[PDB]
Formats: structure tokens, sequence, C-alpha cells
């Protein structure tokens, strides 16, 4: 239908890759980075892409990046996806912008769905 | 500066009381209602008001009370205050639109603090 893009955030790369993965194998266009730097670097240039990043990150936090984002005023739908989140934590990536924060461990279903949800706000 | 009112929602008259007291004592203008319900029916009603809502309420939750102030598309800048919240639920909250979901035990300064923040998207 939408032709666009999941671009996945995670500084570990058997986590980046085991999401990349399942998600490609669901029919989706796919793209990994290394690190949230990378993908703040890589976004201005970013064309119908949703974002998935993970939460707790050491240089810069998948929250830190989404206010990053908004400061670049750039508009990308972000999930947020964390096996050490909170609800502080849940509150400030809803105000950073989210679409939604889940947390770990999840069924393809569930992220899938939130992809979905958030190609819905690509223009 | 101002001229707002807090409305205060909980189905337990003690708490519902102490907040409405404690931010009385700080020059805020303060209005108890007995239920969400309550608060509902009322709700058409309010000009210049910023809700502070308990989650946690046997007929329907302080979210519940978000999504139908939604559904009636009433507009009303909404902080919901729990000692039984999730991630999960925070997120809903938000998603129903509120300025802010915050856990309880918290000083007077944070509610005081979010309060003031949401009056300034009155219109």
């Amino acid at each position: 239908m939408q032709d666009y893009t999941v671009h996945i955030v995670d500084d570990e790369e058997p986590v980046r890759k085991s999401l990349a993965f399942m998600l490609t194998m669901n029919g989706f266009a796919v793209k990994m980075h290394q690190s949230a730097e990378a993908f703040l670097a890589f976004a201005p240039d970013v064309r119908n892409g949703v974002l998935v990043t993970d939460l707790r990150m050491p240089d810069m936090s998948g929250v830190e990046l989404l206010r990053n984002l908004g400061d670049l005023k750039i508009n990308i739908p972000s999930i947020v996806i964390t096996g050490h989140g909170d609800v502080p934590m849940a509150v400030e990536a809803m105000k950073a912008g989210a679409v939604d924060f889940i947390e770990k461990p999840f069924e393809d279903t569930v992220i899938i769905e939130a992809i979905e949800r958030a190609s819905e706000h690509l223009v």
C-alpha cells in the first residue's frame, strides 16, 4: 500500500538485527542504524520513515533522540521500545512526541501494529 | 494573573479534600467533584478550567474520563495523578490528551507546577 521505511535504532547489534529480520520477514522496508547519534545525523535526509528506537542507550537515550529530532524540527513518527522503562520516561517520550512507548517483551503483532499505526502519520 | 479553576476528581473524599485544601492554601481557585461521572456531567459548563483527576476510580477510570471528555470534544487541560499507575496506563493517558501523568507521593511543588503548566493551554 504505502512505501515507507522503518528505521531501527539500538546500540546493541544483536537486538538491532533480530528486530530488523523479523520486520523484514513481514514485508516491511527496513533500515538499521548503529547509534542514535548516527540516526540523528541521517535524520535530515529521511523521507517517509518511521522510527523505532530502543530507550537505554549509552550516549543518547531514545528519549533524548526524540527531543533532538524535535529541536531540528524534523517530524518522524516514532515508537520507543524498552525493557527498562518506567512511568516518568514513558511520559517524557510521549511529551517528546512519540506515537507510542512499548515495554518488552512483546509479540511481533504488537510492534507491527504500532508501526502500521505510526505510518498513518506520514503526510 | 490568570483566573482559572482547578477541578479535582477522586471518588475518595479524604484524598479529594486534602489536595483541595493544599491548592486552596496556595492561591488557587479550586472546585471538588465527587465522581468522574459527576465531573463529566458538569464538564460541558466548564470555562477556563484545568482538571486534576485520580486514576483508579470504581466506575470510570481517570483515563476513561479523559476519553469521554474527548468524545464530547470539550478540551480541558488534564493531569492524572495516581498511586497505582504503570507504563501502559500512563501512555493511554497521554494518548487521551493528558498534559501529564504523575505518580504519588509527590511534593506540593510538583502538582502546583504541573497545574501552572497546564493552565498555559487555556485559550
